[PDB]
């Protein structure tokens, strides 16, 4: 079993990194043409990022909702800019107008500067006291109990959510963190551990440390990762198609991306940024592993590279770790989807294997152009 | 220079207050057909409610944005609970979303309970406070400045939106509140000061009041008025309609309401309960006034009924005080926006004259069913 | 078994008939409005007019099957004015876009001013000739047959739809006729035999005659009626409501009517126009059946006014009689369609007992308007 | 000026012709997604084939009209199978529900195969017979007049189009045809005259006959060519991927079509079949024009292969000769639809140069993926 998502670029697309040259604007039709591209082709849901660099996820999520049918949204949270109160009636609205197609991405923030922008000055070990009292509250409020809580950080007296979920017992939490804090958190909380696209040994010994952390309370948790993908019918188209990615980047733009990830404050980014050094040379760490995209941007830096046999290799490999969920994104993102479902996706397990090709759909007939007007293709 | 507001029922709808007989749930399919409906009627917005008992506003304004056209979504935002620069982000999103269709409405807080169910612990001159902090960082980041504030209640540091809103400067700012610090807010932050439906001589007053602080700060702000309408072809059929409205209410179900009201330290919301006290008889506080409304309904309790000259005269009285905005509302949402915009449309000044049962069309041929398969309606 | 279909007023709509009065446009907005109600609603499909006074069936429900989720659509075909070989690749596109929730009304056209005007002067017996040849290379085709056909109207040779649709064999035959022509075609070619709303006495032989003649031919049919329907929660509001309907047709709108329905060559029209005389007196012809819509309107003449109980009493007779299949309507078409369904789906069999009132959702929670701000309704 | 149109691909779509590898099979949404990119992307329109190998062109464009704003669909009307006043109907129809979107390609029909199939068992000449006696017929009944016509095909008494368009006479009519009768056709009757992607010499010399048979009835016909597109950004890149376009075509099934279209009788298409002879050897058979199409697919055989630089300056060519209309595809359809507006309209006129990467849209602010969380991409 596998779930593979897709990515929504709020933040912004193109086809290539760090320039404007073949970019694409964040619009409400392009966005659409992303999602239902997923919908249709069979994806299990998508990822929206958040933070300032995009448009707000809840907004983006809720208007594309109504116009996908099986498509799930793994929406970003932020404890401390939002009340818990507030975040679960959210929450539970966009479930309920989704039947249960949403997903939650607890995110504590690694930008200091970003946030002290919203007005939050907690340090890092703050910013998972707050995390931890926030999904608390917010557990039990869309469980239906009127929640008194005095903590730290956070102080609700008589908080409820009136209008239920439609998963019980709320939408699973997704979580992404590499701090001690943050192994803490998921071992305790969340139904989810994600990481970036960091070699299999490195992704090993976190699994094998959330997964310790997990069993002292009782608790077991699944495991997904976030990886970009450039996958051609060759290796050498896959090696070119990476290249250009990166070719119209100057030094200027890679060293200013780097100064402003040192600022950052987390496990995460600093253990992505490691990976490159922030240097054009010896981009691929790992088989078929290229950390070329961590020179320009923030949080996944990574991509798989190759032919399909290659890239559905690398993906079993993290399979055989105990991941099961897996989420791409491609440049620009509206091609790959589409190039990563046929290339892919009959490589992977069930449904993946059927839903290449033909979608979700249970049509016949004339599959591919018709040869004048009374030749089916063959 | 009029425009006329819809509502969209995100706390419930149905034929009658109070019970659940014919009541009709609240999804995703009733409140698209709302929404479509004043939008092909032709009405300026709709007003979407916040709050426990109501399901999230933004989450319903994102959904409905992509499935209207030139319909404006007046959505509430409630300082305290959120930062004001991620508020400034999602109402930069759906502004960008929707192409410049968003209107804001700034709500406080008015039930204790209520606010510290969501972790707000403020008085009722602190939650003034921070509204007043919340809109000068919310107005200064939408117009793009990078903005560092330090007030009693926010701090923010470098904050900024990055997408810009299509409206400018921003999204206008709708408010209702009838407190002393409430009517200082609206005359230096807001620009369309809303009040619930009280007599045209309370309304005077009220307006009088603002426009004189508002003149202080160099400010002409507009107003607006919210209010209930059971119009019918005849001022009879509306009495029955009315009647009827409230038929399944016990004295129970009304006791349990006014005791909330008490807790309330709204000023607004003592105003409007006075009106009727609990009583069910005088209800008709002035000509075609009716306040059966808020025996059990908090916020706006009051509403017109009679027939159309007679509504279409009681909106022209408040027209001749400044009153520029119109809100209306009936029971169920969607069947009343049909009526009020066939019966009350046409007596209305312009565009809402002309579109009276056209709507918003340009198509022409038989209007209305055809007689037999030849013979034109007359 | 029952389906209740409700209907798409493609030849305009309103609150009265004959007259301009309270007359709505037919839209793009309107049908939406219509057709996303009955889907909601629970209505297993709509039936969709064909003719000069309406618009065209197969773009209005090719426009409306992307915006619905279960709906069916009855949609009409008309032999003599179209190639059997591209109404069938028609179909075939229409039930595989919906994914198989395309229904077919055969019709034949029962006025020669209008078949004249599309190019046809076939007689009674030629129409019945030609549709009884069209529906042969129709169903042929469809079932991936490459069809010669010589016969005595229609000529094909190789005729072929490359793309099969998606209900096997094909999408079921509704048709309605009640000449000797029409009983012998549809207990040879059609699936569901549909009548006008007559009297069950008058339903009964009919249906006889249907299902002797089907015997013959080793078939079994089944049955459906047509009936507008005025209901109230008393009857004494339904009659009132079935006077208000004709209050604004004069007699000579009656006259001109009248003297269109003698124009035309059909014997279901007869049968329906000989039941209410062009008079305004003795329109209750049987308990619960009013005539009083076919003193103008062509086609359903008669209505089912009443009480729920008594409207579903009416139901019931006619499902004793075998009748399986009910397309009702109601003016205006987007109110009535939630009359009619919170009114009368209760108190019919399933699902449409559980889909009263609440539709087709999952949702829990406060039902109905929530009372202050945290008081459920009861 | 010029109108830039893209092509829905009703008949397959793939990567590769011939084959059924990488095939894309047609379905709602895969075609909602080539219409919507189309779309946004700011294509004038899109073309939409017909005949036995696609699907119904008014099935598709009336469900695709709805979820589009501004795309117009030249939508193929064929005489001889559907009456001229019903085909006026539908064209008024989903001319109305699109707010005068529709545009008219009238379809005489090469094929005599797929003609007897649908019951047409008329010659060349007799075809254009129909053709003129439909047209006329269809033009007088859309401008509101019932129609009295009694030619040697088709016969009307009192033809009526009730329901007016929104375009004024009537859509604009298309037209693609080579032979005598068709230039007549197009000089008497049609708005835009079509033609295939012959080489500039032939062109031209359509285009003069045209323009001077049209010149002795005092009208000017807008010229047209239709023309597949594989453009990339270098002129070694197009010419590989036109190598892979057919690498998987097998010999056998050229000379399966090139024995089709020896059945056809088309004067058009016979041009087009002239062009290569089947020859597999020198497809170029002008500059930057590839013929490699036409060794299977009927209809348009030629593409524009180059650079942008090469294919913008064949389109001026043809432009130059007086052609304002361009009707480009390209595999696949929605792949290749973002890849000529993002490389070929900023070489093109206004408001093309101003679409190009921007698109429909008034949004400003961050322009591709944000680099880190503060630094915009320059
Ligand atoms: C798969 C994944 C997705 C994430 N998405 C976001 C995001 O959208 N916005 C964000 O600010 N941080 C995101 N993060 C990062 C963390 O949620 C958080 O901001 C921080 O970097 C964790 O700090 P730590 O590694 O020091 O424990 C994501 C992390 C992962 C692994
Ligand atoms: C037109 C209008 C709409 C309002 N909408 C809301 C709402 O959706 N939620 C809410 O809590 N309060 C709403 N209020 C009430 C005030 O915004 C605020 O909550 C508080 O009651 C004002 O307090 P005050 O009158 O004492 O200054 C609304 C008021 C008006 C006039
Ligand atoms: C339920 C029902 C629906 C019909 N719908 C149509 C229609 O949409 N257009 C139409 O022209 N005739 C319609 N008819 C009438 C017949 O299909 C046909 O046109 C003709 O009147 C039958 O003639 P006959 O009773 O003499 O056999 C309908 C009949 C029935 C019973
Ligand atoms: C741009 C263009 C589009 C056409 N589209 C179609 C089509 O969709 N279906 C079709 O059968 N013929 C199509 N044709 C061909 C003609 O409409 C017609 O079928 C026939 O080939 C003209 O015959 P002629 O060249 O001998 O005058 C098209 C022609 C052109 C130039
Ligand atoms: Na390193």
């Amino acid at each position: 079993s596998m779930d593979v998502f897709w990515f929504l670029p709020t933040h912004g697309d193109g086809h290539y990194l760090g320039t404007t040259q073949g970019a694409r604007p964040v619009t409400l039709n392009y966005l659409k043409q992303v999602a239902q591209a997923a919908d249709s082709l069979g994806y299990h849901g998508v990822l929206i990022p958040t933070g300032r660099s995009c448009e707000d996820s809840w907004v983006i999520a809720s208007a594309l909702v109504p116009l996908t049918e099986r498509l799930r949204y793994l929406v970003a949270i932020r404890p401390g800019i939002i009340s818990p109160t507030v975040s679960a009636r959210m929450a539970a609205t966009l479930d309920r107008l989704s039947n249960g197609r949403l997903l939650i991405n607890v995110v504590t923030g690694g930008d200091p500067d970003e946030n002290r922008g919203d007005g939050s000055f907690l340090s890092h070990s703050e910013r998972y006291e707050v995390t931890d009292e926030f999904l608390k509250i917010w557990r039990r409020v869309l469980q239906g109990e009127a929640v008194d809580f005095e903590g730290k950080h956070l102080k609700v007296q008589n908080a409820k959510a009136l209008y239920p979920p439609v998963q019980k017992p709320y939408p699973p939490l997704y979580f992404g963190g590499s701090s001690d804090a943050a192994h803490d958190l998921a071992a305790e909380q969340v139904d989810v551990y994600l990481t970036w696209g960091e070699p299999p040994a490195a992704v090993a010994e976190k699994l094998a440390d959330v997964r310790e952390r997990a069993a002292r309370h009782g608790r077991k948790v699944k495991f997904g990762i976030r990886l970009h993908v450039i996958v051609r019918e060759t290796a050498e188209e896959a090696w070119k198609a990476a290249d250009k990615l990166i070719e119209h980047i100057s030094d200027e733009t890679i060293e200013a991306a780097q100064k402003s990830f040192s600022r950052f404050d987390s496990e995460g980014q600093r253990r992505m940024a490691a990976l490159h050094d922030g240097r054009r040379d010896n981009l691929e760490i790992a088989p078929n592993l290229w950390a070329g995209v961590g020179l320009v941007r923030g949080g996944s830096g990574t991509a798989l590279v190759g032919d399909p046999q290659q890239v559905a290799a690398r993906i079993k490999e993290y399979a055989d770790l105990g991941i099961e969920s897996f989420i791409f994104s491609g440049y620009p993102h509206l091609e790959e989807a589409y190039r990563f479902a046929e290339l892919v996706f009959p490589l992977l397990p069930e449904p993946y294997a059927s839903l290449a090709g033909r979608g979700v759909t249970n049509l016949t007939g004339p599959f591919g152009e018709m040869i004048a007007n009374d030749v089916l293709p063959a």
